[PDB]
């Protein structure tokens, strides 16, 4: 028994993280196979950032320009080319602790472990959502640029953010590992704010099945709904449209618990409407919404790495 | 900025998680040097959950009877011994992967990361805080035992938690790495319930500190109060007492966000009476109580 918001065991990226520093900038770089995966932002000075050009601060660059710590051992630069928003430092050595990897962009609604590091060392890791305005609530300080979110399938890691940078409001930006920005943020500090964020809807009636799970059935009602009905209640109250793909999706949870995923719609819609009347599910009174369904079933089922 | 329930890194105890089976039972065991560290109940057969008697069980065992299995590789038992509820199979070769560790024993309210793991396997990573009733709010599933929680400030790891067994209410048992238990549990199958829990005061004036330096104010008044009438008023909540200790502890963070700790309490105490309002606090409707004075200081500076 028991729901915490847990994140992927963090060992196969602890060793793949090291410390980039160029100049007097130092941040985190991701390091697989014989490349060192970093923020470009990493060649900017203050002033560089209000207005950068990358290729041109780029080009005035040499390999040694750039030193990679991994550990207490220097890395030998060889190389360095630039994919969208990420810098690749090509080194002299593979990575030993290379764990078998993919690159994959994700969806928001998705969550990920976000391992914070700060000069090359793993600090901490938890667990996190990208939000549907293509953020994600992290808790990140100065010094953790670089630092990655990931999943793992089996023995599989598949990086899926890599953070560049904190909104006014205190929320993160970042990009895939192909440098490709989440959301429509740019690398460079000028006026930016996120947009208006919605609920995940399909994740908070996820958590709805764990606490059902979990023996918390207060919310439980005699009604269902239909799909249209529910995404008229869904866009008033700022929830993301539930598709045919999340009643899909929540399939196995429905099976299992005996609630069919309209069922629990009825229940989401009545939780909009009243409020929880001085209740809590699995210890919160708000609506969880950075557990997928898979990570539902995945927790209330063992699966190990 | 940003504030979340964050667990250590993981790596350096996944390196140590191994499967042990005894019987027909498999759960986890700790390697750390040439000893692998799990629940003595590993010895317990169906018909002795109830009135194990632990030195009797163990010693009708021999080496062979233990199979600990690291990764794809068996690992030879060449002794074994109890210690209190741990049982310590000394093995015929040390952890390569052994980190730099201690044991610690730790107080209620102070937290921890639980690496859950399932036949020797690490599943997940996530947050722990010891309640004043010595159980923990884990999420644990059959298989589990075994799981440890451990804190990484530095390099080093201790230890302070190995998972042994679920109470009625779904709340979580076990000891520390000498075996001893957190709270008035014994390792069997007897009728045992979790005595009332209360909420962590002091973890929760440290989270109120950690909104504070995050920029958020509006729970603020202009009230302070007397240590004495702050846990008359808190205790009615089922708060824990909040002593001189406490009061000292929150120092740091109150000379860095120029809130007194008792202009706090006054907060709290107002926020107990009135509730949210519909606000939020860092996320969260409900006052946390899982972030330590330490671990809103390591994460916020
Ligand atoms: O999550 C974090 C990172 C954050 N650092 C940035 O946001 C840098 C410096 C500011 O100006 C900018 C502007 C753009 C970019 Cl890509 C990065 C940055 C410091 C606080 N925490
Ligand atoms: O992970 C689990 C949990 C649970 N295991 C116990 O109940 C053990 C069995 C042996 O006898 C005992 C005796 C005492 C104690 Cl604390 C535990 C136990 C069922 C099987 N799986
Ligand atoms: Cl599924
Ligand atoms: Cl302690």
């Amino acid at each position: 028994s028991g729901f915490r918001k847990m994140a992927f065991p963090s060992g196969k990226v602890e060793g793949c993280m090291v410390q980039v520093t160029c100049g007097t900038t130092t941040l985190n770089g991701l390091w697989l196979d014989d490349v060192v995966y970093c923020p470009r932002h990493v060649i900017c000075t203050s002033e560089d950032m209000l207005n950068p050009n990358y290729e041109d601060l780029l080009i005035r660059k040499s390999n040694h320009n750039f030193l990679v710590q991994a550990g207490n051992v220097q890395l030998r630069v060889i190389g360095h080319s630039m994919q969208n928003c990420v810098l690749k430092l090509k080194v002299d050595t593979a990575n030993p602790k290379t764990p078998k990897y993919k690159f994959v962009r994700i969806q928001p609604g998705q969550t990920f472990s976000v391992l914070a590091c700060y000069n090359g060392s793993p600090s901490g890791v938890y667990q996190c959502a990208m939000r549907p305005n293509f953020t994600i609530k992290g808790s990140f300080l100065n010094g953790s640029c670089g630092s990655v979110g990931f999943n793992i399938d089996y023995d599989c890691v598949s990086f899926c953010y890599m953070h560049h940078m904190e909104l006014p409001t205190g929320v993160h930006a970042g990009t895939d590992l192909e440098g490709n920005f989440y959301g429509p943020f740019v690398d460079r500090q000028t006026a930016q704010a996120a947009g208006t964020d919605t609920t995940i809807t399909v994740n908070v009636l996820a958590w709805l099945y764990a606490a059902v799970i979990n023996g918390d059935r207060w919310f439980l009602n005699r009604f269902t709904t239909t799909l249209n009905d529910f995404n008229l209640v869904a866009m008033k109250y700022n929830y993301e449209p539930l598709t045919q793909d999340h009643v899909d999706i929540l399939g196995p949870l429905s099976a299992q618990t005996g609630i069919a995923v309209l069922d629990m719609c009825a229940s989401l819609k009545e939780l909009l409407q009243n409020g929880m009347n001085g209740r809590t599910i699995l210890g919160s009174a708000l609506l969880e919404d950075e557990f997928t369904p898979f990570d539902v079933v995945r927790q209330c089922s063992g699966v190990t790495f």
